[PDB]
Order: C-alpha cells, then structure tokens, then sequence
C-alpha cells in the first residue's frame, strides 16, 4: 500500500566473515601490482564546452572565425568552457586499478559522489547528508591518489615537416585515431590567424618549448633511456608520479647483489652468475628496509596467535621440504637385527628383545614427526612442541615392570629434541613416578606430589625444589635418582647458535635476536670432512650411554636384582649394551649436517622463523608469556608506557610422538657411498630457483603503507596520537564514534586492496579493536620479571604523503572538484544587471558583524501574530522581531524544523522583504544557464531547493547564470534568490573563446598561470606552482626501463 | 501475575528506543576460532564459546 516498506534488505551490507583459511593466506600470499606503464597523457584535468558558440551570428560573417575553416583547436571553441576533473581520461594504460573518479559539467548533476560512504539512511536519490562530506571528500582524494599511481611510457617521435614547429620531435600516441591528440597536447602549434581569445592566447607564447626536450642515448640501436617533453599535463599527477618513481627507485637493486645474495644463502653450495656489460637499466624494486619486515612479521603473529591449525601445515611443509632435501634415510633393519644377536634361554616366562621390538614398532613414516620436530626449532616464540600424554605409562608404571622400563627409555631419549622449556623436569618425574614406594625424595607440597603423571610439571613454578637443589636427595635412600638427577644436570645438551641469511638484500625479519642469527637447542659443530665415518664423539650419543648406564645400575641394584633370575638379568643388561653400542648416524647427522640444512632452508621460508632464547636450566630466564598489542588505553599516548598493559599473549602447543623419535634416533642410515660437498650441490641447485622471496619482501612493503594510509586517513575524522597536518577541517563533518571510524577503515581497505589486486585479505587484524589509537610492539617476559619489548620505528609512505598534498591543493581548487567553499544568502534580488551569482557584488552580502542583523540560536521559538499583528521570533538576545531584515541560520537548524519554517517563511522570502543566510561551510553546487535577453525567475528551483531539505538530506544548491555574449543585445529582467557568499568561479575556463572579445555578462580570458612556462619567457623549465595554482602544461620525464624476471638476468651453473 | 506485563512492556520498550544494537558477530570475529587444538579436546577459545 505504498508505504515503501521492504527496501531495507537493501545496501545495508555484511561484514561478518568466517576466516578458517589463514593457512591458505599464511602459506602463500598475493604479490601487489607494483609497475604498471601509462602511454597517454599525464593528465587528470579536462576542459570541457558547456554552451555552443553563436555562429553564425549577424555581426561577424562566417568567414572570420576558424571553426569554419575545419581547424582542430588545443581548446573547445565555445561561449563558456570549464574544467573538470576526469582521471585518466587519456591514458593508455595496460592493467587497470579500477579506481576512477569522475565527474561531470556542473550544469549536469553531480550529487552521486558526496553521497557513497555513509548515505545509507538517506531516502532520496538527489539527497545527500552534509555531515559525511568530509569522509566523502577523503574517500575521493584517495581514490583520486590511487588511481595515479603509474609510471610513465616512452613511446617514440617524428620529426616535424611543417613550417608550423621548428622541426621538433612530436611524440606519437598508441591506440587508434591518434589524429586528435595533436592538436591537443600541443597548443603552440596551432596557426594564429584571427584575433580571436585563442589565437591571441597562442600568440603570445614562447615557440620552442614544445616536443622533445632532453634525452639520454646511451647504446647505439637501442631505446632511448628517459626523456623529457613539453606536452600537455598537470602539475599534481607528475607531481604524484615522480615520488612514485622515486620510492621504487629506492626500492631497486641490480643483478651482481643478486648472485651475491644467492651465493650467500646457499652457504656456497650453489653458483650463479651475472653478466658483466654495458646494461639497459632494468628495474627490480625489491630491496625494502628492516622496519617494514618487522612490522610485517608482527601482523603475521597477530593471525596466528593462539592457533594451531593455522601453524600446523607449515610445519608439515617444512618437514616435505627436509626430507627432499636432507641425505639421511631410515635404515629398514638395523634394529632387529642388531636386537636378533642377543643370547637369552628359552625357559624364560619374559624376554627383553621381545617388548623392546613391541614398543618400537619402526613403521617408517617416524621421519615424518622427527622432520617437523626439527622444523619445530625455528618457531619456538609461538609454537612449543611438546610429548603427549599417550606416551606416558598409563597409571604411572612401575620400575619392576619391563614394559615400563621400555618407555622410560623412550622417553628417555625422546624428550631432550623437543622445544619444551620444562622438558627436563618432566624427564625426572617420568623416572620419579616409576619409582614411588620402592624410593622416595622430599617434594614442594601435598597437590604435586611424588605421584603425579609426569606430564603435570609445565610450569616454571612446578619445579621441585629436590630437582634444582641435589643435595635434598639422600645419595642412601635414593641412590638411582641422585644419579639421574645429576646425569640431567651435567649431560642435558647444550644450546649453540649459527648464522644465516643475505642481510644487505634479504634484510631480517628477526625480532628477539640479532640479525643473521639462528638459535639451536643443541651445540653445532662443523664437519671437517666431506667423507663421514661412524664416530661416537657427540652428545646425544653421550645421552644416550648415560642412560643405557643408569638403567644398567638399577637392574644390578642388590635391592632389586634378587627380584629377577640370573638369565633374565643377563639378557637385559645385554639387551642395554647392544642399545649402547648401535650404529646409528642420527647424532652425527644432527650436530654435523642439520645445522647447515636449516640455515640454507630458513631464508625461503614464506613465514620467516620467530625465536626466543634457549636456556639449559636457568629457572630464572625460562620465558613465560609473548604478547603483542594493537591498540592503547584511554590516556596513554606513548607506546612503551601501555605495551605492559594492552599485549594479548600468544602461543600454543604442538603435541608429538616419543615412540616415531626415537625410532628416527635409533635407525639413521647414509647412502653407500657419500660426498656431502656433492649431495648437497646436487640438491639445493633447484630450490634456489624460486623467487618467492622477493615477492614476500613487496607484500611487506605494501603491508605497512597500508597501516599508515589508514593511521593517517584515521586522524582526519577523529582524533589520534600521532601528530598530522588538518586542512579539511573547514568541511562538516559529524561528531565521530567507534563504529564509525570501523565502517571508514574498512572503506579504505577494500579501496586499497582493489587498486592493488590484491584477492587476499590485508588490514583485517587491526580491524578488529579500535583503529583511532592503532600502535605496533611486542614484548616478552622471563621468570624472574626482565621483560624485553621492541618497538618498530614506523617508517615512511609514499601514498599517505601523496594524498595530504592532494588534500592541501583541493584546499585552493575545490571548485574544480564540484564544492563550492562559505555560505549561501537566501533573498530576492530583481534587476537587469548580469553579474554572476557565483562572484556577487560586496554590497549583497552580509555576516555576524553586520550592523542591524540578527542571530539565530538552538531557542527557536515563534510567537503567532493576533488581530493583525505581526508574528515574531525570537532572537538569540531575547529580542522578539517582525518576519524581515537580514537573519543568519545554523543549517542545522533549518534542518530540524524544515516543514515548520518553510510554512512559516517561504511567502515572506519569496514577495516580502525577508533575506536569510545559510551557514553551510562546504556545499555541492548545480548551474542553470539562461538566455540574458528572455524573462528570467528562478523562484521555482529555490522553492524546490528549500522544499526538499531534510533532517538527514540536502540536495545541491542550484544556481542560474547567465550566458556570456560576444555582441550587443538587449535586456530583460531577471530574478534571483540564491546567492553565495564568496568567490567560486574559479572552475571557469573561458568566455567567448573563438571570438575577439566578450561584450556582455562575465568575462574571463585563459587563466595565464596555469601556463607559466610557455607565457612567462623567463621561467626555467621545471617550475611549478603547487599548491596554490595546478598548472597545465609541464616538463614530463618518460621512462623506457626493462622489467625482466629474476632468472631472465641471474643463470646458475648446474 | 500483575507484575509480569509491566516488565515485559517496558523491556520491549527500551529494546526499541535505543540506539543501542546487540551483535554477536563481535564476539566471534574477535575470538576468530573454529575449532583449535585439532588432536587434543582441550581448546579454552571453543569451550567459551560454546
């Protein structure tokens, strides 16, 4: 029943995504669109024609003017032309950004693009809401700066062969019907026969600034390198594209630090080589500094924080990537036979080799869970691998028991390859549990008493005070333990670290330890041969005869043995010294090789290793909590002083099998004959050609641009931390809440993901939690309090440098852009005369220190008049006044009383003498051209105008010029009601512009500054006028850098 | 029984004048979890939400 119900399933949108995928964005990433090539104009500004010239007219016969001579002009030969800004409205581009901002002539309509961000309450199509025009306006100026962002093409020239030009070299544009672009890229070339606007224009220009100007012809036959043109263009977009260049020229690099990269990371196991010649200049942006790697390494932490799912793969990747590349292979039998020799009787209800071969069960896919043990090293900061629980003996175990003697073993030797701070605790406990009632030890309380599964102990707080101090345990009444305990103080491997990496082009994403550095749980030892033999010189070997030395005691313990027959004891220690002595190269592949595999590995890696410092047994230094923040509290501004505060920890555990590892320690094997120095070339050679890498370092780059285009976009809107210009200010804007600055940032996020290509999801952890108070930092914290954090000194950004210039130049050229800056005055004016409404005569307008004005306040309230008299209003002084004079208006305030004051006051304004000003401070505008010798009344569409405000929504200001002439003509009345209060022509081109001068209405010849160059003889070439006046016509440099792949340039030897 | 009526109304009746909106989406976009710890049941993130 028309009452437009169900259209609120409409625009209102969704946010809310299920992101179960960040294993997906984690393994691989989507590279931004970097280089892109522009072939047309560097230009953004167009003139456009807006009323037909008077030809023919009956003064001036139809042979004076040029038009009718078929000549193409620079500009429109019209009675009125104006500028309009239309971004890249001739370029010929090759990938598109898809973030255009178009205009159209201010006579068409223009409203559409003031009302996208916000106006999703707004009800009509010609409405918008004035208190998001700020936000409106940003978003503009970033997509305006984002559509920009190209490098410029060089494309080739021909010499001149008219008298027009002295012989210069004219630039020949791509694509089809190219005739037009030479009349318009070069104004100077036109002939100059009339006296008219244009003609005189030309004539009074400087003749050899134009076409090619400089060049750099470095190799005979091939592209020129760069040149510089006159030609066409605007200060602002070269302006935007030169920093552009400029930051990717920072970011280049050339081919020999290239192979010296290469060479390095690869530890010297692979050769590759650079020519050595004269070159081209290519262009490889890919060298980024350290700040932007370590701000693009925490965003990395803060997905997978407190996740294992999103963790797991990779390791399950690095474990694939080991196992191709590593040399070492399970031996299929060395276990059963070796176990197959020992000498036992067959009277024996039980047998050792028999539950040992049970318990191992070596399935072969051990080395799955070893390989992500190993990678497991190089993330300790989020991921602690650690035994599960199924490991354990069930109820305990029992020292009496073989089968719980086997899994102590396993344990045993499990336990030390893992990065469990608390392992070697639980690695006493497992024998203590064993142990209970056969031997007893004093323990810290009644809840973790001696009894406890083993893997209780996680903490550094569980730690018994019997196990950090050995004199509590009584060498006669426990002599076993005191032993263990004494072989875990002394024999527990030692941590070492090795460098790694390429820093001066890689850079280092490492955060808690030095560059280049890689820390290791067990001490490296470099192989001296490339030839290996069995050689039992190595720690876990060590570990290893320790314990086969312990349990061999605890068996002949006189206390226990008589409990077992003479031929089983036999068997055992046997079986124990069989253990001891197997040949087994895992430990020597471990503390030789492995070593080198991670340190050639690590580099390539898409999520580069995260680390904390190892400690042995220093209770003290055992970390305790990692944690990054995003946002500050209320009041605290610098970021050191709420990291302690505002940090959520991260970290989960992995959970592994003993049995799998200690098959993979037990049952290492070489190939027959090896030769490392060729293994390993032959290996690596491959995967070193892959250039992931550098495509990880753009998408690092472009990760913290992204932060600080939002930080500072942010700071518009709201208020922040972080010191920032303000020159939008003067625009409305409403009073901005949490919501809001969410629903902006994810604006500018979609906007910045478009302009890149980028399918992937960037900005999204700092989405959620407040964006006004965003800040980077991570911290982490020891037992005994130290707590260390690290700061990333936010480096530059081109965009967000970029777009506050934009922003300061639209602060002189609004009118350019559709807005029109001050306030309207509302009031009849009725005369012949034919200024223009939007440069009124000084004596029309009025303000707040006007004599004889009244001002209007949040107290509206009217007073009906009675028997004749007049009704009155109050002023803001208490005054009551008659429905006349000169008022001044809050918008605001006509907005909440709309109905009200347009029943109350639209027949006063329209016939009385009431005249009433708007405070407005920025306003979309709309032209109405009319013929100056017909009756003119505008009261209709400033009737509309008035009629169609609402509480939420205006509609453009609609204003009714007249039309300039180029002869004498007559005179009609004309009425008008709106008026502005300030200069807002200054979108006007020219007047009459194919005639020889302008009689009647506004007049404007071409604006002589915006062509500085050509018109001034003495300016220097590279002169610009920014940010005042946006010129349009400059010097532009064309560049005509290669671009080849990585592998095109850098070929290694195979 | 006479009590019941006024409390429910005047609750509708807040519940429709404020501004105010109640959306679990926050909750659940912030804790950002499926189901973690793939092989162990222990997961606080799902317990709580659950």
């Amino acid at each position: 029943e028309f009452i437009s119900s169900w259209q609120n399933h409409p625009i209102v949108q969704v946010s809310a995504d299920v992101e179960n995928k960040k294993t997906a964005q984690l393994l691989h990433a989507d590279t931004p669109r970097l280089v892109t090539w522009d072939a047309g104009l560097c230009t953004s500004f167009k003139i456009v024609p807006i009323v037909p010239a008077q030809v023919p007219q009956d003064v001036l016969a139809y042979t004076f003017f040029t038009s009718s001579y078929a000549i193409q002009s620079p500009f429109p030969e019209a009675a009125v032309s104006r500028i309009v800004v239309h971004t890249r409205w001739a370029s010929n581009v090759d990938f598109d950004r898809d973030s255009s901002v178009i205009m159209a002539p201010p006579t068409e309509n223009n409203i559409h693009l003031f009302k996208q961000l916000l106006n999703t309450e707004t009800l009509s199509v010609r409405g918008a809401n004035p208190l998001m025009f700020r936000a409106n306006v940003l978003h503009m100026l970033l997509e305006f700066v984002l559509d920009n962002l190209y490098l410029n093409r060089h494309t080739g020239f021909s010499q001149d062969h008219t008298p027009f030009t002295e012989g210069a070299n004219l630039r020949s544009l791509p694509g089809p019907d190219a005739e037009k672009w030479y009349s318009i890229m070069y104004p100077t070339r036109m002939g100059t026969p009339n006296v008219s606007k244009i003609c005189n224009f030309v004539a009074s220009c400087v003749r050899n600034r134009v076409g090619r100007f400089d060049r750099a012809q470095m190799m005979n036959g091939a592209m020129s390198e760069w040149v510089d043109v006159f030609e066409t263009s605007d200060a602002l977009t070269v302006s935007i594209r030169g920093r552009w260049m400029a930051r990717l020229a920072r970011m280049n690099i050339n081919p020999t630090e290239i192979e010296w990269a290469l060479t390095e990371c690869a530890q010297g196991y692979v050769t590759v080589t650079s020519p050595y010649a004269p070159s081209v200049n290519r262009l490889m942006p890919y060298r980024i500094s350290n700040a932007e790697r370590q701000i693009s390494q925490i965003i990395r932490i803060m997905n997978i924080g407190n996740n294992a799912t999103v963790i797991q793969p990779v390791l399950q990747d690095i474990s694939v990537l080991l196992q191709r590349i590593s040399p070492l292979q399970i031996d299929p039998t060395i276990i059963s036979n070796t176990m197959s020799t020992v000498s036992e009787s067959t009277t024996q209800t039980l047998s050792p080799a028999s539950s040992i071969l049970g318990k191992l069960r070596p399935s072969n896919s051990d080395f799955s869970s070893f390989r992500v043990a190993l990678a497991g090293w190089l993330y300790n900061g989020v991921v602690t691998t650690v035994i599960d629980d199924s490991s354990y003996p069930k109820d305990g175990g029992s020292v009496t028991s073989l089968e719980n003697l086997w899994d102590f073993f396993i344990l045993a030797l499990a336990l030390p390859l893992t990065t469990d701070p608390c392992a070697p605790v639980k690695a006493f406990m497992t024998l203590a549990n064993m142990m209970v009632g056969f031997e007893t030890i004093p323990m810290d309380n009644q809840i973790y008493t001696q009894s406890r599964r083993a893997s209780a102990f996680s903490t550094p707080h569980t730690w018994p005070r019997c196990f950090m101090n050995i004199q509590l345990i009584s060498p006669i009444d426990a002599p076993i333990l005191r032993q263990w305990a004494e072989i875990i103080h002394r024999y527990w491997p030692n941590p070492s670290q090795i460098r790694y990496g390429a820093p001066n082009v890689f850079g280092s994403a490492n955060l808690f330890t030095p560059p280049e550095v890689l820390l290791l749980p067990i001490d490296h030892q470099p192989a001296n041969v490339t030839t290996p033999t069995l050689d039992f010189t190595n720690e876990l070997t060590n570990w290893r005869a320790r314990v086969c030395e312990l349990m061999k005691n605890l068996v002949d313990n006189q206390r226990y043995q008589p409990g077992w027959t003479q031929s089983l004891v036999s068997s055992m220690r046997g079986t124990l010294d069989k253990l001891k002595l197997i040949k087994s190269m895992t430990p020597m592949y471990l503390q030789q090789l492995a070593p080198v595999e991670l340190a050639v590995i690590a580099p390539m890696l898409p999520f580069p290793p995260f680390q904390v410092p190892y400690v042995r047994l220093d209770r003290d230094r055992v970390p305790t909590m990692v944690g990054v923040t995003r946002q500050s509290r209320d009041t605290i501004t610098q970021p050191a002083l709420s990291l302690s505060t505002t940090n959520t920890t991260v970290g989960v555990p992995l959970a592994l099998d003993a049995r799998a590892i200690t098959v993979a320690l037990l049952s290492g094997k070489y190939p027959p004959d090896l030769v490392t120095n060729v293994w390993y070339a032959d290996a690596i050679y491959p995967m070193y050609a892959d250039t992931e890498v550098f495509s990880n370092l753009q998408r690092d780059m472009i990760t913290c641009e992204a932060v600080q285009t939002l930080v500072t976009l942010v700071a518009q809107i709201s208020e922040t931390q972080y010191p920032v210009d303000r020159y939008l200010d003067w625009i409305p804007s409403l009073r901005a809440s949490a919501a809001t600055a969410a629903t902006f940032a994810e604006w500018v996020n979609t906007s910045m993901k478009t302009a890149f290509d980028l399918s992937d999801m960037l900005l999204e952890p700092l989405l959620s939690g407040d964006p006004r108070m965003t800040q980077l930092a991570i911290q982490y914290q020891q037992y005994n309090g130290r707590t260390f954090n690290i700061i990333p000194e936010m480096p530059g950004s081109v965009i967000a440098d970029c777009v506050q210039l934009t922003a300061e130049v639209f602060n002189h050229e609004y009118n350019l852009f559709g807005i029109a800056r001050g306030d309207i005055i509302i009031g009849r004016v009725q005369s012949t005369h034919l200024w223009s409404p939007l440069a009124p005569p000084p004596d029309l307008v009025f303000d707040r220190d006007t004599p004889g004005v009244h001002i209007f306040g949040r107290d509206c309230r009217i007073s009906f008049g009675m028997n004749g008299a007049a009704p009155m209003i109050r002023d803001e002084t208490g005054l009551m006044v008659p429905f006349e004079g000169n008022w001044i208006f809050p918008l605001a305030l006509w907005q909440m009383n709309t109905r009200y004051f347009n029943q109350q006051f639209d027949a006063w304004i329209k016939t009385g003498e009431l005249r009433i000003r708007i405070e407005m401070g920025a306003y979309p505008y709309m032209l109405h051209y009319y013929d100056p010798r017909q009756y003119a009344n505008a009261w209709n569409l400033t009737s509309a105008w008035l009629e169609e405000i609402t509480p939420t929504s205006i509609p453009s200001v609609p204003f009714m010029v007249p039309i300039s002439s180029d002869h004498d003509i007559s005179s009609a009345p004309a009425v008008q009601y709106i008026i502005s209060t300030e200069y807002n022509d200054r979108s006007l081109f020219c007047t009459n512009s194919s005639s020889p001068q302008t009689i009647a209405g506004p007049d404007k010849h071409i604006p002589v500054e915006r062509y500085n160059i050509l018109t001034n003889p003495d300016a220097p070439p590279t002169q610009i006028q920014l940010p005042e006046v946006v010129d349009l016509y400059n010097v532009v440099t064309r560049y005509a850098y290669e671009t080849p792949p990585i592998t095109a340039v850098v070929m290694g030897v195979p």
